[PDB]
């Protein structure tokens, strides 16, 4: 329920991604593009892992943290939004945890999501059958 200490750790991971948000709006501001916002190119450092991290990827923003901690299998996706015409800017979080919903408990305690703040994952069911 808890998990405070690693908990703690998840939180210090966030703590970490905190930084790089600020080089996600910079390129997303300067450069006008999510497109640019690449790990590796754009001002924006190449994707790498530090001590304690495991895995991540940075793709138009949005980037996936894989196998953090004790979240072993388990990926989450950062999917910042830029849409002023949806009067829309901010980070939507998602935990993606198939065998083991245990870490999501942990997971979604610091990366927390609300309803509209989160991307919305399926599976099998990505597409979209509106042409019929």
């Amino acid at each position: 329920m808890e998990n405070y200490l690693r908990k703690a750790a998840l939180t210090d991971m966030l703590q970490t991604f905190v930084p790089y948000r600020t080089a996600v709006e910079l390129c997303a501001l300067e450069h006008g593009g999510l497109d640019t916002c690449d790990g590796g190119s754009n001002g924006i450092p190449s994707p790498t892992t530090t001590r304690y991290v495991s895995a991540m990827s940075v793709a138009k923003g949005v980037v996936s943290l894989t196998g953090q901690e004790s979240l072993n299998g388990l990926s989450v996706v950062m999917t910042p939004g830029w849409d002023n015409a949806n009067g829309v800017t901010g980070w939507a979080r998602n935990c993606n945890i198939q065998s083991d919903s245990a870490l999501q408990q942990a997971c979604e305690d610091v990366f927390r999501f609300d309803d509209a703040n989160l991307v919305p994952r399926g599976s099998g069911l990505e597409h979209h059958h509106h042409h019929h």
